[PDB]
């Protein structure tokens, strides 16, 4: 937090090889970057292609089918919006179901 500009890098840079020899060192950038790139490449080819062309649905229902089973309990507003939908579903079926068939 005073300077450094490579310092730092230097000696992490060489610390990093003397310490984990060198007998292994591109075998940490090649195993990362290996997994690393193979999932990335995969959750973009299938999320940035028949994601938007015809797998536009599937992501939304599984999204939203865990942002409920998350959010049931787990934020007010969905609290709120159950309320008005039990609320004016309730009612309403109270003054139709209720109201409306059973006369004339």
């Amino acid at each position: 937090m005073f300077d450094i500009g490579f310092s730092e890098l230097l000696l992490v840079f060489i610390i990093g090889l003397v310490v984990l020899g060198p007998q292994r060192l591109p075998v940490a950038v090649k195993t990362v970057a290996g997994w690393i790139r193979a999932l990335r490449s995969l959750a973009t080819t299938v999320q940035n292609e028949l994601t938007q062309e015809l797998k536009l649905q599937e992501f939304q229902d599984s999204l939203k089918k865990v942002e409920k089973a998350s959010l049931t309990n787990l934020t007010p507003e969905l609290k709120a919006s159950m309320d008005e939908l039990r609320q004016a579903a309730e009612s309403m079926k109270r003054s139709y179901v209720a109201n409306d068939p059973l006369e004339h």
